[PDB]
């Protein structure tokens, strides 16, 4: 039988509801004491918090996919066991499965899923108008933000590129620098003489004001809109944009919320710790993160229930979840110079400061400033 001294780390909002589940948890594995306490710095901050002293660190700590490259690259957590890679497949949607998968071999323990969608006032649009990016922008402004690489980068997926490649892990597979490339380029250029596209760098602001009648943002704020637009709330997934003279789905990225063991935690708790993080993200666990929440299971059975599937958000969410709507944002260490030249290379394009006749040029710059070995 299980036993052992584990400390959890979890976010914000989240530490009550999973001793709840923890008391689910201590019923089968009464022997293993759970500390449930806050991660310092957040979910967002793992790979950090875990990393300034591995040793002090939780034995189990939420985290993200795009950090479990870095995380297991520093040796903070172990592969799974295939018997335990043989349940997390077995039981959820395989984007989670690949989103926690890092050279082949799995390194985390999925239970949520994330993607922005489109959130908008349905007293100023309505859904068969947003289901066209030009459509939506020729009746409402959309509010949105070009300095946002998260934003907008994906539309460069939805051009039929890729980013380090199909799996996401190959060092010089971006080949935006291309003929494609240049079409989300000129698709970013287009946007600021668009009448419907406001830069705002605060778009809940101009929702809130109303001088927007749509906004992009993922299933962290949905509560929040919600308040702000109240009866006018409408959430829908990203729409179809115009790109080689055909509508393709705009993409957005996906992240796969999860738990690790810290590798570098007392050994003899080391089975405990395992144990616990198969638990918490089994499928009772995430309706009852659902419950309380609102975050999106990725258990397929649980994806299932009424619950959910009245969820709107939900819907668009888990719609945008599909393969061709969206991409797992990348595990590379390589994306920390991405995340600091996406952003000039988006919005120098809407603003123009890059002009068509460079983005052949600043293309190339570009993979080669994100692909060095």
């Amino acid at each position: 039988n299980v036993s052992g001294s584990v400390k959890l780390w979890v976010d914000t909002t989240q530490v009550p509801y999973y001793k709840k589940i923890v008391a689910n948890f201590n019923k089968k594995y009464p022997d293993v004491k759970v500390k449930v306490t806050q991660s310092p710095n957040g979910s967002a901050n793992a790979k950090t918090d875990v990393g300034k002293d591995p040793a002090k660190a939780a034995d189990v700590f939420e985290v993200a996919n795009d950090q479990l490259g870095s995380m297991a690259e520093a040796g903070y957590i172990n592969p799974l066991s295939p018997d335990a890679t043989k349940a997390v497949k077995n039981n959820n949607v395989a984007v989670a499965s690949e989103g926690v998968t890092w050279k082949g071999k799995m390194f985390a323990y999925p239970f949520a899923e994330q993607a922005q969608t489109i959130y908008y006032n349905k007293s100023k649009l309505t859904a068969d108008d947003v289901k066209t990016w030009d459509g939506l922008t020729a009746k409402g402004v959309l509010a949105t933000d070009f300095t946002n690489a998260y934003n907008f980068y994906p539309v460069f997926l939805s051009a039929g590129t890729q980013l380090y490649g199909k799996t996401g892990e190959t060092v010089k597979g971006t080949d935006v620098n291309s003929a494609k490339g240049e079409q989300a380029m000129a698709w970013f250029a287009q946007q600021k003489s668009n009448k419907g596209v406001m830069q705002t760098s605060n778009a809940l602001n101009q929702l809130k004001s109303g001088k927007a009648a749509a906004i992009l943002d993922g299933p962290w704020n949905s509560a929040n809109i919600k308040k702000i637009l109240g009866k006018n709330f409408a959430v829908a997934p990203y729409p179809t944009i115009k790109l080689d003279g055909k509508d393709v789905q705009m993409q957005a990225f996906l992240g796969i919320e999860t738990f690790a063991v810290n590798s570098h935690a007392s050994g003899s708790n080391q089975k405990a710790a395992a144990t616990l993080a198969s638990f918490i993200t089994n499928k009772e666990s995430q309706l009852i993160v659902y419950d309380h929440s609102g975050q999106i299971p990725v258990d397929k059975t649980a994806q299932k229930s009424s619950k959910v599937a009245s969820d709107p958000v939900a819907g668009a969410v888990m719609t945008m979840a599909k393969p061709g709507n969206s991409t797992l944002m990348p595990k590379m260490p390589q994306m920390a110079t991405f995340w600091n030249d996406a952003a000039p290379l988006i919005n120098g394009a809407y603003t123009g400061s890059i002009p068509a006749s460079q983005y052949s040029t600043k293309l190339d710059t570009f993979v080669k400033n994100i692909s060095k070995a």
